[PDB]
């Protein structure tokens, strides 16, 4: 019963996401390194990006350009997370408006967790694993763009120290999205009941896949709390960019996510 619930979620994870954590870490341990303006120009003229540079909004400056590449990945990851959730029968049985509520308030927590896999202390992978942007370069961008990036590195390296595999992540992501505390949810008891079953699946999976791990499941529940604070800080910083970087465009889907 529950063993099949989990594997249904695991198959949805493998089907709807392109790069696994296993692949990400193997690459991280070669990609073209982006560490300065010159290598960023070469990467944009040399590497193959999911989003064609010509499709981005008009050029404004280096910091803004990186910010647009950031939006490309988060919007692409929202797309995959939406198909991942829709491949979960219990998620698809909710009314469409509750599905949107859960994605609206959940995808960024999910993004900052799942994409921790492509990050290490030195930087993170870009361009489908073909590039590697250095943390030092991202820190050298001008405020406020350097400010929004650093907190995610601190989380990702502490998160990666838990050594979750893709099977753990699949359940963990499902649990983030199916969260009963999201504002404006219609059928709270149903979402709460689904989240509880996912968490029960998570614990059963962990104690089998990580029999010698100490306190791993409560450690992950604390990371769910951390992610909420991370996203809260992120949304505050995004509202400051909207306010004072009027020249910077925001993808319409993210405008809808941050509309409040
Ligand atoms: O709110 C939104 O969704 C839009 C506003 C996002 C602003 C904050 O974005 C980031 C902050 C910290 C780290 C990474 C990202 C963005 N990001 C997702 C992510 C990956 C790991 C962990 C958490 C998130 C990326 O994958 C990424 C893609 C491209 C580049 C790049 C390309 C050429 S020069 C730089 C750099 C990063």
């Amino acid at each position: 019963d529950l063993k099949a619930f989990s594997k249904h979620i695991y198959n949805a994870y493998l089907k709807n996401f392109n790069m696994t954590k296993k692949k990400a870490r193997s690459i991280l341990t070669a990609p073209f390194v982006i560490h300065d303006i010159e290598t960023l120009w070469q990467a944009e003229k040399g590497l193959v990006w999911k989003q064609l540079v010509n499709g981005l909004p008009p050029y404004k400056e280096i910091s803004v350009h990186v910010f647009y590449r950031c939006q490309c990945t988060t919007v692409e990851t929202v797309r995959e997370l939406t198909e991942f959730a829709k491949s979960i029968p219990s998620f698809s049985s909710l009314f469409l408006n509750d599905q949107v509520t859960l994605l609206k308030y959940g995808v960024h927590e999910a993004i900052f967790a799942m994409l921790a896999s492509i990050v290490n202390k030195d930087g993170l992978l870009v361009a489908n694993g073909s590039g590697f942007v250095t943390r030092e370069f991202l820190r050298s961008l001008r405020k406020p763009f350097s400010d929004i990036i650093e907190p995610k590195f601190e989380f990702a390296v502490k998160f990666n120290a838990l050594e979750l595999d893709d099977s753990d992540l699949a359940l963990f992501i499902a649990a983030i999205i199916l969260c009963g505390d999201r504002p404006g949810l219609m059928n709270v008891p149903r979402v709460e009941a689904i989240q509880d079953t996912i968490l029960r699946a998570l614990e059963f999976h962990l104690q089998a896949n990580h029999p010698d791990a100490q306190y791993l499941f409560p450690k992950l529940l604390q990371k769910m709390a951390d992610l909420r604070q991370l996203v809260t800080e992120h949304a505050q910083m995004m509202q400051r960019i909207k306010k004072t970087e009027t020249e910077t465009s925001l993808h319409p889907l993210l405008q809808e996510i941050y509309k409040d």
